[PDB]
C-alpha cells in the first residue's frame, strides 16, 4: 500500500541504478546480431547479479522512439507480438508511472509467459545522468518490479521480477551512402530478471540474448512501417 513519496523514491533510485549500470565499462559479448554492430553483452553487477545489455542502431530520430515508447505504452501489443497486454495502473507525476503487462514466452521455450507489475520513470538525461528539461544527451525509461494491491500473482501465470531495466536512446545524425544527412538513434536496453529456474547460466544467457535480438526485429519493422506511411 505505498505512498507517492515511496513510489517516486523507488522509481528515482531504479532510474539512477539503470543509468549507472547501463554506462558501466567492461561488458562480455554474449551474442551478435545479423546487422553489423548489433550485440548482446553481459556483466556481473554487485547487488543485481548478471545483467544483459542490447546495443544497436535504429534508423529513426531518438525523439520519435522516446515519444512512442513513453506515450503509447498501451499500444505495445499492436507492433510487438511478445507483449500480450499492457495497462497503465496509475500515473503519479515527474515521468513516473505504474504498469501491468503480460509477456509471451521466449522462442526457445526457456522463458515461459509471465506477467509483471512495473514501476517506471521516463526522463531526459544529461551525459553525467542528471535530469534535464531540454537538449538531452539521452532519453531513459527505467523499470523495476513492485507489488500493487489489486494486482496479486495469478495461480495461472508466473509473476516475473524485473530487478532493474531500462531502454536508453541517444540521438545520432549520420551521413547515408547517398550523402543525405539523417537522424538515427543508438538504442540500448538493459535486462536483469530474477528467474525462479535452476537453469544453467549457460542456457539463460542464450535464451536472454535471443529474446533481446528477437525484440529489435519488431522495433525495426515498426520504424520501417512508420517511414513507409511518411510519419518519419
Amino acid at each position: 500500500h505505498m505512498s507517492i513519496d515511496e513510489y517516486k523514491s523507488q522509481a528515482n533510485e531504479s532510474m539512477a541504478n539503470a543509468w549507472r549500470i547501463i554506462t558501466l565499462p567492461n561488458w562480455t559479448v554474449e551474442k551478435r546480431g545479423t546487422v553489423r554492430g548489433d550485440v548482446v553483452e553481459s556483466r556481473k553487477v554487485e547487488g543485481f547479479g548478471k545483467v544483459y545489455r542490447f546495443t544497436g542502431v535504429v534508423n529513426c530520430p531518438a525523439r520519435f522512439l522516446y515519444e512512442e515508447f513513453k506515450n503509447n505504452l498501451t499500444k505495445l501489443p499492436e507492433w510487438n507480438p511478445t507483449i500480450l497486454k499492457c495497462e497503465i495502473i496509475k500515473e503519479i507525476g515527474d515521468g513516473v508511472l505504474l504498469s501491468y503487462q503480460v509477456t509471451a514466452g521466449g522462442g526457445r521455450g526457456i522463458i515461459t509467459p509471465r506477467d509483471f507489475v512495473i514501476l517506471r520513470r521516463t526522463a531526459l538525461l544529461s551525459r553525467e545522468g542528471r535530469v534535464v528539461d531540454d537538449n538531452p544527451h539521452g532519453y531513459i525509461s527505467s523499470g523495476v518490479s513492485v507489488q500493487v494491491p489489486g494486482y496479486p500473482p495469478l495461480k495461472e501465470m508466473v509473476r516475473g521480477h524485473n530487478k532493474v531495466g531500462c531502454w536508453y536512446l541517444q540521438p545520432r545524425t549520420v551521413q547515408t551512402p547517398g550523402g543525405k544527412i539523417e537522424d538515427q538513434a543508438l538504442f540500448q536496453w538493459l535486462m536483469c530478471c530474477d528467474l525462479k529456474g535452476k537453469i544453467p547460466q549457460f542456457v539463460l544467457d542464450v535464451a536472454f540474448a535471443t529474446v533481446m535480438l528477437d525484440y529489435i526485429v519488431h522495433v525495426r519493422k515498426f520504424v520501417a512501417e512508420a517511414k513507409a506511411r511518411a510519419e518519419i
